[PDB]
């Protein structure tokens, strides 16, 4: 028994290993470490291919999706696995494993800075900052940033930079470009506080910080098929290894923070 | 129409009893009530609340049959279970849960006014009582991590060293009201689920009490249904979809009011 999986290159969740000449793409990361952990215990293989588009997909018109998702709606593929969050709209096409590690929006920023906080962000006059322009981040921060209900204006003053201008003046195209221009200064960029937290420990010159909230609203599922009869048992397995702390041991392997940079060395 | 069993424990505020006339059926209030209204709203069915007859939420026993709600699940007694119950594996094995609607983690209920503001400021204590519900799956957790080689730090042995004293007798409570009631009296700190501890701070007569968290989050609450319920993922959408338009959020600020409330600063 043989699983197709589509993914996303996305670090340290899925990247590129070394592999010789000649022979086929090798895949690693802490996604492909939770895929192999499931392979093993339930007893399957598997064969890995990236989505053509490298997207993880949205709705383009009633039952048309591109991306992963649309992978799995059409069953080109069995399962996805990258860092893809747990939404009601992808559940409702696809069939989502109960989730393996939590989400959360984070900031990344140049040290040396007073702002330790998104309140601190959010008060900020001038400050360039923003996220990937229609990306998930992008419509949370619209969410937030219109209703009247929020019990502090923070989310109100980050969605008037966020989406100045359209989200033309302040937002970036890529997490690489975001990424890129959080390195350089006079930005911050707003993204997956795990994806923000891995290139702040690689950082060539050890140059940026992350700032997290205890804000956590989703979880990162596998997804698959509608109608999968493997869900279940991937929650199950899940679940399992979360008790024992093997998925601990995989987070600290992949997000090691001695002998990489210091994210606390301003204080 | 369509009528669910549902049974139930309470703990506030995720359920509490909310009238009981007599000559009429009891009442049910709380965060998770008004997550069960919403299910019964948007899909169409109807419900009968009762509390396990054990007052447990159920663990496994050696004979591999089950007590508390989750044994009345087995049993196809209820229908769904529902209070502030957290997702394990050992138990999703039995059940079928819904996707969480809610984060769980541990903290730490203790009056105001005294140097201990961390678990590990807690766990260097050498005179003082501190503890968990006896029997429950916190005191397994805190088991767990006591006798795990691999943790970084000493801080989960020695807090186990304390709550596991005596076999767990000499500084362990019989229920989470007890715990409650011990630590607002004083000389007592008392480890339960963060959300119930805070507001039991919230809504304290005096506002003497504090919450001590910063455990990070590994499980969820969720619904438990039959092995197998047709069910289970029309909850699961339901929830997601509950949480992205904001509503669980406003039903967050009903039941926790920090505003208004005691300060636990
Ligand atoms: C299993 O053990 C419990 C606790 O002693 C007991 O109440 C129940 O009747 C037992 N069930 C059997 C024999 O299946
Ligand atoms: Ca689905
Ligand atoms: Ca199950
Ligand atoms: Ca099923
Ligand atoms: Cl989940
Ligand atoms: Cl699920």
């Amino acid at each position: 028994l043989t699983l197709k999986v589509v993914t996303v290159l996305e670090e340290p969740f899925v990247m590129v290993a070394e592999n010789i000449l000649g022979q086929p793409k090798r895949y690693k990361g802490f996604s492909i470490d939770v895929l192999d952990a499931l392979a093993k215990a339930l007893g399957f293989k598997y064969e890995i291919y990236q989505a053509p588009d490298g997207r993880y997909g949205h709705q383009l018109h009633n039952t048309s999706w591109n991306g992963m998702i649309g992978e799995l709606i059409s069953k080109r593929a069995d399962l996805a696995i990258s860092a893809i969050t747990i939404t009601p709209e992808r559940e409702s096409v696809v069939d989502f494993s109960k989730r393996y590690m939590d989400y959360s929006v984070g900031i990344l920023i140049k040290k040396g800075t007073p702002i330790r906080t998104f309140q601190d962000l959010s008060k900020q006059v001038e400050m360039s900052y923003g996220t990937v322009r229609d990306s998930a981040v992008y419509e949370y921060f619209r969410a937030k940033g219109t209703n009247p209900l929020e019990q502090d204006s923070t989310f109100a003053e980050l969605w008037r930079t966020i989406s100045k201008n359209g989200g033309a003046d302040n937002c970036v195209s890529s997490p690489s470009e975001g990424i890129r221009k959080a390195k350089k200064g006079n930005y911050a960029f707003l993204w997956d506080v795990a994806v923000v937290e891995y290139a702040a420990l690689t950082d060539d010159d050890c140059s940026v910080t992350v700032i997290g909230n205890s804000i956590s609203s989703k979880g990162y599922g596998i997804a698959l098929q509608h109608g999968s009869p493997y869900r279940d048992l991937f929650s199950q397995r899940i679940l399992e290894l979360q008790d024992t702390g093997d998925l601990d041991v995989l987070k600290q392997k992949w997000w090691p923070h001695m002998g990489r940079c210091d994210l606390t060395s301003h204080a």
